[PDB]
């Protein structure tokens, strides 16, 4: 095998930040968002990564007992913006250089964009992700949670940094965040 979820700040001090259609809980390190809606994820670095640095997002199941299962869209939702393959859970909006990738070995999907430094007047780089299936399509009986793993990689695909966060795609993110935080 499964992709590692191990936090790895690496040489460049790679960290994530987060800002309802999308709400994040630091307490739970969990994003709550609606299907297909904008999910802004911030990339923070302490120094600039090398030229050709790329940013990959992939979903895995959080529970060890389900980690070998590939996270994909349910049969209903699978059966597109013109760019994303229909099976891919995670899309990127507002980027002209998106790559949708299927691992030849593990069959796992991922979505990659070039690393861009922050825009003038900003301190971080923001990527807008969209999740294209609900957690209720995704986790059968006991509602199986997923993680998004964000990796900073060099141009050859070598690991430069890694962070992750749990995600719940749901109709009412504010309500679910509240409930899970109370629990
Ligand atoms: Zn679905």
């Amino acid at each position: 095998s499964v992709p590692s979820q191990k936090t790895y700040q690496g040489s460049y001090g790679f960290r994530l930040g987060f800002l309802v259609t999308c709400t994040y809980s630091p307490a739970l390190n969990k994003m709550f968002c609606q299907l297909a809606k904008t999910c802004p994820v911030q990339l923070w670095v302490d120094s600039t990564p090398p030229p050709g640095t790329r940013v990959r997002a992939m979903a895995i199941y959080k529970q060890s007992q389900h980690m070998t299962e590939v996270v994909r869209r349910c049969p209903h939702h699978e059966r597109s913006d013109g760019l994303a393959p229909p099976q891919h859970l995670i899309r990127v909006e507002g980027n002209l250089r998106v790559e949708y990738l299927d691992d030849r070995n593990t069959f796992r999907h991922s979505v990659v964009v070039p690393y861009e430094p922050p825009e003038v007047g900003s301190d971080c780089t923001t990527i807008h992700y969209n999740y294209m299936c609900n957690s209720s399509c995704m986790g059968g009986m006991n509602r199986s949670p997923i993680l998004t793993i964000i990796t900073l990689e060099d141009s050859s695909g070598n690991l430069l940094g890694r962070n992750s966060f749990e995600v719940r795609v749901c109709a009412c993110p504010g309500r679910d965040r509240r409930t899970e935080e109370e629990n």
